[PDB]
C-alpha cells in the first residue's frame, strides 16, 4: 500500500504544516501537524476542557463505531517549545492520503496548553519519529508509520515541505519526479528516539564550505534551523544589522536586508537554503526589526533542522531495519 496527502501551511510565514487526517468511522477530518520529533497521535476531542478549545475541530469517539477505549492508558507530552498536553487514549481506525491503519492509538486530549488553544488552524499532532518516544502509558503505543510499515510497498515516508505554499507527504513510495539530482542518503541514530543524523558541514552565502561535523534531528514540527551559537553568529555577521536580542529570544535582523542562503552538507551533496527562507518577519506587527529563520541551539541541548531547513529539500525517512535519511534538491 502506499498513502499521499497534501500539507498545508497554516499561515504566510510557515510556522508549522497541516495535513488532513480521516478519524473513525465516518470520518471525521482532523488537520493535524505532522511531527519527525515526536511520537504521539493526540487531537482535541470532545474530552477537551471546553474553555481550551478555540475553533479547532474536535474528534468526537462516540460517534465513531470503531472506536474503543484503551483501558486504563494516560498520556502526558511536553514539546521543546514548553507547551504540553494529555488525556486517555482510544483506538480507532486512522487514514492519511488513501493509507489505512486498524487498531491506531488516538490520544485524545483533555488539557492541552496555550499554545495549543492559541492556534486555531491545529487540531493534534501526529508524531513521526520512533515509537520509543511515545508517552502513553501503562502501554506505550506505535507511530502511525510504524503500524503501517509492514503493509508498505517500502517501509518509507517522505516530507516535501513547500516555501510559502503546499507539500506532500507520501508514504510507501519514492516519488521520483518529486526532486532534482539524486537522493544523497546519511546514517540515522535512533538512540535518543529521534531521526538523529550528522550533517558534514555549511556555508554561508557564496562563501566557502566549512567542513564539520553537526550532529541533529530532522524535525518536521520544529519551524526553524536550530545551530550551534558559532555556525549561527557566522551566517548573521554576513546581515548588516543583525543581532541577537536577548528581549526578543534570538537573532533579528533589519527588515530592509536582503539575506544570505545558508547551505549544509549531507555527505559530500549540498542542500541550498535560499535567504528568503530566513525571513520570518516583523517580530511585531509594524516593526522593521524582522526575526531570524536560523537561531542558536545553545541551551536546547540537541540541534534541530526544522521546517527552514528541510523545505529546501526533498526527504526520505527511509525506515528499514537500519534506518537512513536521505536528502535530494528540488
Amino acid at each position: 500500500s502506499t498513502g499521499s496527502a497534501t500539507t498545508t501551511p497554516i499561515d504566510s510565514l510557515d510556522d508549522a504544516y497541516i495535513t488532513p487526517v480521516q478519524i473513525g468511522t465516518p470520518a471525521q477530518t482532523l488537520n493535524l501537524d505532522f511531527d519527525t520529533g515526536s511520537s504521539d497521535l493526540w487531537v482535541f476531542s470532545s474530552e477537551t476542557t471546553a474553555s481550551e478549545v478555540d475553533g479547532q475541530t474536535i474528534y468526537t469517539p462516540s460517534k465513531s463505531t470503531t472506536a474503543k477505549l484503551l483501558s486504563g492508558a494516560t498520556w502526558s507530552i511536553s514539546y521543546g517549545d514548553g507547551s504540553s498536553s494529555s488525556g486517555d487514549v482510544y483506538t480507532d481506525t486512522v487514514s492519511v492520503g488513501g493509507l489505512t491503519v486498524t487498531g491506531q492509538a488516538v490520544e485524545s486530549a483533555k488539557k492541552v496548553s496555550s499554545s495549543f488553544t492559541e492556534d486555531s488552524t491545529i487540531d493534534g499532532l501526529l508524531g513521526l519519529a520512533f515509537s520509543t518516544l511515545n508517552t502513553v502509558s501503562p502501554t506505550q503505543q506505535k507511530t502511525f508509520f510504524d503500524n503501517a510499515k509492514a503493509s508498505l510497498d517500502s517501509p518509507v515516508f517522505t516530507a516535501d515541505l513547500g516555501y510559502h505554499a503546499p507539500g506532500t507527504y507520501n508514504f510507501g513510495f519514492i516519488d521520483t519526479t518529486a526532486y532534482t539530482g539524486s537522493i544523497t542518503y546519511t546514517a540515522v541514530s535512533t538512540k535518543q528516539g529521534f531521526w538523529e543524523w550528522t550533517s558534514t558541514g555549511y556555508a554561508v552565502g557564496s562563501g566557502t564550505f566549512k567542513s564539520t561535523s553537526i550532529d541533529g534531528i530532522a524535525d518536521t514540527g520544529t519551524t526553524l534551523l536550530y545551530l550551534p551559537a558559532t555556525v549561527v553568529s557566522a551566517y548573521w555577521a554576513q546581515v548588516s544589522g543583525a543581532k541577537s536580542s536577548s528581549s526578543v529570544g534570538g537573532y533579528v535582523f533589519p527588515c530592509s536586508a536582503t539575506l544570505p542562503s545558508f547551505t549544509f552538507g549531507v555527505g559530500s551533496a549540498r542542500i541550498v537554503i535560499p535567504g528568503d527562507y530566513i525571513d520570518f518577519g516583523p517580530i511585531s506587527t509594524g516593526s522593521s526589526s524582522c526575526f531570524g529563520g536560523i537561531q542558536s541551539s545553545a541551551g536546547i541541548g540537541i540541534n534541530i533542522f526544522g521546517d527552514v531547513a528541510l523545505k529546501a529539500a526533498f526527504v526520505v525517512f527511509n525506515g528499514a531495519t537500519t534506518p537512513t535519511l536521505g536528502f535530494a534538491s528540488k
